[PDB]
């Protein structure tokens, strides 16, 4: 109970699969090997690829960027500052401190600077979270496309997958349920999106961040009581009662995911930015009322202006 399975050092955490108590260093190894297997299993990345990590200042993206760097991947990071007064400044400061420790270049996009408004400052009854998700997802893909990155890696973990799944099944969001899993392959101007933490729990992510010295922000905004926090608690209660519930729900989902494909509405190029649009002008451009394209091509980072 008190000691590590592979050494005489004090146990740091208890790992359920396989059953084992691991010290700080054997946990780090376990974790990294788990991420490494997820990459190979779903053929997520190759070491020749230039990977962009979307870093929010939260633990999930911090850990994603940290483990990919440790594994030997070619990674660069992107932080999207949402311009939320009293939130966005510390979020950026957190993301900078993380990328300095990781030793990865950090690119910053300030929404307030390019668009004029922060998330929650736009005159709309539309909840800040919906248009924020739209904004982040667009900036991530366009920054990556504009700078010739081959793949985007996000920090979503098993708990995020299972919670997103439960919410969407409860609202029967079958379109969202067709576009799921650890990899959204590269299609047109959509850059390949990957989730290397897909098979690791939020608990394991928290323990990794603390053991390697990563400091992160819990809340990215003051606009997040949403369903996901309720779903995670639900799934945790079901997981402590029936161990293997979360894994099975996601494993089962990946096998049946096919059934939701006919629900997909059959994707042209935007007339403003030339990015994937369902209509004449894409949702991002239509929302922000843009008549001009945003060029995310960078010659260098702010912390390394001469490289
Ligand atoms: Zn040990
Ligand atoms: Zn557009």
């Amino acid at each position: 109970s008190m000691k590590c399975k592979f050494c005489s050092r004090e146990a740091y955490i208890k790992i359920h699969y396989p059953k084992m108590y691991l010290c700080e260093e054997h946990f780090k190894e376990y974790f990294e090997r788990k991420v490494s297997r997820t990459i190979e299993r779903y053929k997520l990345l190759t070491k020749d690829e230039r990977i962009l990590v979307a870093v929010s200042g939260g633990k999930d993206s911090a850990v994603t960027a940290y483990v990919l760097k440790k594994l030997g991947y070619n990674i660069e990071c992107l932080h999207i500052n949402l311009g939320i007064s009293g939130y966005s400044e510390k979020s950026e400061e957190y993301a900078k401190k993380q990328c300095k420790l990781i030793g990865a270049p950090l690119h910053i996009v300030r929404i307030k600077e390019i668009l004029g408004y922060g998330i929650g400052e736009v005159k709309t009854r539309r909840p800040p979270c919906s248009y924020c998700g739209l904004t982040k997802r667009y900036i991530m893909n366009k920054f990556a496309y504009d700078n010739g990155f081959d793949a985007i890696a996000t920090g979503h973990n098993l708990d995020d997958e299972a919670s997103f799944l439960l919410n969407n099944i409860l609202h029967w969001n079958t379109e969202y349920l067709a576009k799921g899993g650890p990899i959204l392959p590269q299609q047109g101007k959509f850059i390949k999106k990957v989730k290397p933490l897909y098979e690791v729990t939020e608990r394991e992510v928290v323990a990794y961040a603390l053991a390697v010295g990563l400091e992160y922000i819990v809340e990215e905004c003051p606009y997040a009581g949403a369903t996901t926090l309720d779903m995670k608690g639900v799934l945790n209660e079901l997981e402590e009662k029936r161990p293997g519930t979360k894994f099975n729900f996601v494993r089962g989902y990946l096998k049946k995911k096919k059934l939701f494909e006919p629900e997909i509405k059959e994707i042209k190029e935007c007339k403003i930015c030339r990015m994937p649009s369902s209509g004449d002008i894409c949702a991002f451009c239509k929302f922000w009322g843009l008549k001009k394209e945003i060029n995310f091509k960078v010659s260098s980072t702010d912390e390394e202006p001469f490289g």
